């Protein structure tokens, strides 16, 4: 029975807490799962007062080699705009990416503007203002929201850019996935990025969005797998999910990364790190599709398996998978 800590993005959180609760159930073994945000995350594995790290934001080959670190994919989910507008029903408003960046720059105020409209001819949109909120600190779900933005709308692109953290034009900070989502809740005519599965467990109204095609598309577990049929995984684990081509591709998906240590200098822990992700890879499949996260393909466990074999040892060279 081993006691394992990892903290992080919240992006992935409700599937790692599911998982560990599972696990522990089946073997004994304890994983606490600290759902700190992704900067905190890399911050707290550089630091080695944790197990594993986690950041949807993927570290640099470099980056990974200055820090002896080793990183690995986990599920792919999708980046939802959560909204409270009085009358709509969920999934009944669409919005594009340039709209979409001009509501977040603060050039639309109003839920029934023209270009709102004229992206949704049959509703009756209501004249309540628009009330914009974004996270408080350096996060995994702004790397991916901010890194659509800025390939959808050329004046956020210019002034303001991409980045875990941005100079926002407008908007509330709330704290996590979950704050953002409470923000969401409590204010009327409100708008807010979130993992989808922020949105649908709080039942919580969001948009549907255009994919890079040009199409309407609704968020699914399927439109966020559909978004990363055309990855090359063998070339990289840091794959951009964002705005890609195909039918029903959810225009904002993204994956999510574990970092740890190559040289384990408490190899008992990093043995049983490895054990518990592979134990979720083998069947936690079902625990991540009820949260609507899309599993990666076989192919990519098996490159995941072959680099820990290869990377991952105790300090006298020995591997730990
Ligand atoms: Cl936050």
């Amino acid at each position: 029975e081993a006691s394992l800590t990892g903290a992080g993005a919240t992006f992935p959180a409700p599937v790692y807490a599911k998982w560990a609760d599972t696990y522990q159930k089946e073997t004994g073994n304890k994983v606490n799962y600290q759902g700190i945000g992704s900067s905190g995350g890399v911050k707290q594995i550089i630091a080695n007062t944790v197990d594993f790290g986690a950041s949807d934001a993927p570290l640099s080959d470099e980056k990974l080699a200055q820090e002896g670190l080793f990183q690995f994919p986990t599920v792919i989910g999708g980046v939802v705009l959560a909204v409270n507008i009085p009358g709509l029903k969920s999934g009944e408003l669409v919005l594009d990416g340039k709209t979409l960046g001009d509501i977040y720059l603060g050039k639309i105020k109003k839920w029934d503007d023209e270009a709102i409209a004229k992206l949704n001819p049959g509703l009756k949109l209501p004249s309540q203002n628009i009330a914009v909120v974004r996270r408080a600190t350096g996060s995994g779900t702004s790397f991916v929201f901010t890194s659509y933005l800025a390939k959808v709308n050329e004046e956020w692109k210019n002034n303001v850019g991409t980045g875990s953290t941005v100079k926002w034009p407008i908007g509330l900070g709330g704290k996590g996935n979950d704050g953002i989502a409470a923000f969401v809740q409590r204010l009327p005519g409100a708008i807010g990025y979130v993992e989808y599965a922020y949105a649908k467990q709080n039942n919580l109204a969001y948009t549907k969005l255009i994919s890079a095609d040009g199409k309407p598309v609704s968020p699914t577990e399927e439109n966020f797998a559909n978004a990363a049929k055309g990855a090359d995984w063998s070339k990289t684990f840091a794959q951009d999910l964002t705005n890609q081509k195909g039918e029903d591709a959810w225009p904002i998906t993204s994956t999510t990364f574990i970092l740890i240590h190559k040289d384990q200098k408490k190899p008992e822990q990093g043995t049983e790190v490895l054990k518990f992700f592979d134990w979720a890879y083998k069947t936690g499949a079902k625990q991540a599709n009820d949260l609507d996260y899309a599993s990666l393909p076989d192919s990519v466990v098996e490159q995941v398996r072959a680099a820990w074999k290869t990377n991952i040892k105790d300090s006298s060279g020995k591997p730990l998978y």
